[PDB]
């Protein structure tokens, strides 16, 4: 029967997780460089004589 | 009568002139590298027994 193997692993190294820092909705906002305002938009106007 | 002295000067250097960046209200947030949400906020309780 084809059976699922499983290899031969080490224990796990601190460096390989990340997922600690995103694991939560909030934590994905705590992670962008910077969060969106509406005062960083700007809205064209075609304006026609 | 001691006078108002102006010395002699030559013609302003682009490089000189930053005051294009910050002379409005909205400009100076747009000079911030990143804005102020309330979802940046950790506020802190001490629990008592």
């Amino acid at each position: 029967m084809h059976t699922a193997e499983f290899l031969e692993t080490e224990p796990t190294e601190i460096s390989s997780v990340l997922a600690g820092g995103y694991n939560h909705p909030l934590l994905r906002q705590w992670q962008s460089e910077r969060q969106l305002t509406k005062n960083m938009l700007i809205f064209p106007l075609f304006i026609s004589d």
